[PDB]
């Protein structure tokens, strides 16, 4: 079940560690490639939340990549923890959907971090309104996008 | 004018600091472009270190850029100040030679950060040495760079 479990589930400390998560890097014109959801092909908020919310778990295990113990990597262990508890709070869609609007990035890491803290915000905001809210049917959000990853 | 002050300027606070910095850098793919001494071309320890020194001044007004107020971009600021002071112990060598033993490079963020922290470090411990060393006319060492 999604139950009230769901809400208050991230807080103001969660959003302060991405925020000094972000506010800590070195600013940079490089780029890297990541996937990651596309919204020009899936625009539907809410639908774009529980896809984005699933890669974020990637985004973190796989780039958002700190030393051990240092506060950075001690604040995406918490994120991660988090998500963790989270995951009762989304209804499980479609297997076929799996790469649905996914795309490749070229951009910096601080707009990568962007992304994900924009996720992290915005999933709090809709939760905060309503606990129930990513127990939404998305396949047919997913099957309108163009492409996929 | 050089004096028994150098010893005494860049403290543990400054290279911890430094460190806090490299701990905070995502591990990324990400790299990044700058000028920097060639150690394959400037070998000896002194003069390296006062090619060094000038050159980690740009890189920290140019490169290695924090948004104000945060943690790191006040440790970029102490820095800064603590390489006003150091100015005192570093005698001029010929303007001739100021891009002599440069090169680009193309290099993580985390490795020039070390870089960085390398040149504050070794400058330390050469002034706890000698806090004399950096009024060395390293002139013909830059000459043999290409």
């Amino acid at each position: 079940e999604v139950s009230e479990y769901c809400s208050h589930m991230i807080g103001s400390g969660h959003l302060q560690s991405l925020q000094r998560l972000i506010d800590s890097q070195m600013e940079t014109s490089s780029q890297i490639t990541f996937e990651f959801v596309d919204q020009e092909q899936l625009k539907d908020p809410v639908c774009y939340l529980k896809k984005a919310f699933l890669l974020v778990q990637d985004i973190m295990e796989d780039t958002m990549r700190f030393r051990d113990n240092t506060p950075n990597a001690i604040a995406i262990v918490q994120l991660q923890e988090l998500s963790l508890r989270l995951k009762s709070c989304f209804t499980k869609d479609y297997e076929e959907h799996d790469k649905a609007c996914v795309r490749t990035f070229y951009e910096t890491p601080l707009q990568l971090l962007e992304k994900v803290k924009n996720v992290f915000n915005e999933t709090k905001n809709l939760l905060d309104k309503d606990w129930n809210i990513f127990s939404k049917n998305c396949n047919n959000s997913f099957a309108e996008c163009s492409s996929q990853g």
